[PDB]
DNA sequence: AAAAA
DNA sequence: TTTTTGA
DNA sequence: AAAAAC
């Protein structure tokens, strides 16, 4: 009776994955095509993808893909393939490719990126040991930090290293504004066990334009005095590692663990927070319906809408939600 | 690569 | 067909 | 002074 959207916004997704074996597969070559440069295609895997994660049941057959969007006949093959004999000749050939090997090893570094990672490819590196030992290479910081703490950086994080996290970053922001709002945000906030960081959202209702724009550099320079800032990046947002004591979590006694903060003005706290919950596909399609469903205009500072000439004011996601004419998906629902 | 224009 | 695809 | 980091 109802048809599903093509729009993740319009979806409800949990953790709950009962296609996995198709989905991994299509992330699988999502990244190739990243990686070749086929934003297109990239994109079009990454969807298809999206929606079989918000299915309630697996597919068995391929009568179980009718009605839903952004399963073109490409993705339908793919699909065909994986009910044929449980594995994606596809996927399988990727896995294989030196090119996608060399830059799924590459880009595991914090600090290397796609460009960086094709470089070295290209140079004839394969393994992450030629590439340390060389002596012609030159590294950026973040790659210096990414190669320094690479296995606590590429094990991932749990909920009690984020608990223990989320205490810091309150104690530490409570020390320079009382009255401040801590909330972890991303995967986190979406009910996931895991995350490759920790990310938080910090606003508060009586700092001046001066005390906002201080409160970053406060919290980093008191950890960088405690001995527990191992990487800072500043941009208002900064790309932290912090050392974590395994005391503090409920070897060598600390983890590395990668950590965002992100400012903002007491009045933007609704649209930061929903823009900084993703899922990085959840927050795609919100801006995408915005712009192509109601002709207005949405990022993590604000709403416009271009019709009216004004601009929305939010208060809470809820509102945010009715302002674009969608039912409210609460923060485990947008795991898209 | 899929959907809309 | 051509444009769009988050920003 | 492009890249990485959302
Ligand atoms: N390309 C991106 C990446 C991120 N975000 C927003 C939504 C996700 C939030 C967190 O960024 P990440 O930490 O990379 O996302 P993650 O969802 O938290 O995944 P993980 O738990 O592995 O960190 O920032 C976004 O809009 N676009
Ligand atoms: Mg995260
Ligand atoms: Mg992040
Ligand atoms: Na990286």
């Amino acid at each position: 009776v109802k048809k599903i959207s093509q729009y993740a916004c319009q979806r409800r997704t949990t953790l709950n994955n009962y296609n996995q074996l198709f989905t991994d597969a299509l992330d699988i070559l999502a990244e190739n095509d990243e990686l070749r440069e086929n934003e297109g295609s990239c994109l079009a895997f990454m969807r298809a993808s999206s929606v079989l994660k918000s299915l309630p049941f697996p597919i068995t057959s391929m009568k179980d893909t009718e009605g839903i969007p952004c399963l073109g006949d490409k993705v339908k093959s793919i699909i065909e393939g994986i009910i044929e004999d449980g594995e994606s000749s596809e996927a399988k050939a990727v896995l294989n490719d030196e090119r996608y090997k060399s830059f799924k090893l590459f880009t595991s570094v914090f600090g290397v990126g796609l460009k960086t990672a094709e470089k070295w490819f290209r140079m004839g590196f394969r393994t992450l040991s030629k590439i340390q030992s060389d002596k012609s290479l030159r590294f950026t910081q973040m790659q210096k930090a990414g190669f320094l703490y690479y296995e606590d950086l590429v094990s991932c994080v749990n909920r009690p290293e984020a608990e223990a996290v989320s205490m810091l970053v309150k104690e530490a922001v409570v020390t320079f504004l009382p009255d401040a709002l801590v909330t972890m945000t991303g995967g986190f906030r979406r009910g996931k066990m895991t995350g490759h960081d920790v990310d938080f959202l910090i606003t508060s209702p009586e700092a001046t334009e001066d005390e906002e724009q201080q409160l970053l550099h406060k919290v980093t320079d008191f950890w960088k005095q405690q001995g527990l800032l191992l990487y800072c990046d500043i941009l208002q947002k900064c790309f932290l590692i912090l050392k974590l004591d395994h005391g503090r979590v409920h070897g060598k006694g600390w983890k590395a663990i990668r950590v965002d903060l992100v400012m903002c003005p007491y009045d933007r706290r609704a649209f930061a927070l929903l823009g900084w919950t993703g899922s990085r596909q959840f927050e795609r399609d919100l801006r995408r319906y915005a712009t192509h469903e109601r002709k207005m205009m949405l990022d993590n500072h604000a709403l416009y809408d271009r019709t009216k000439r004004v601009f929305l004011e939010a208060e809470s996601e809820e509102e945010i939600f009715a302002h674009l004419g969608l039912d409210y998906i609460e923060p485990w629902e947008r795991n898209a």
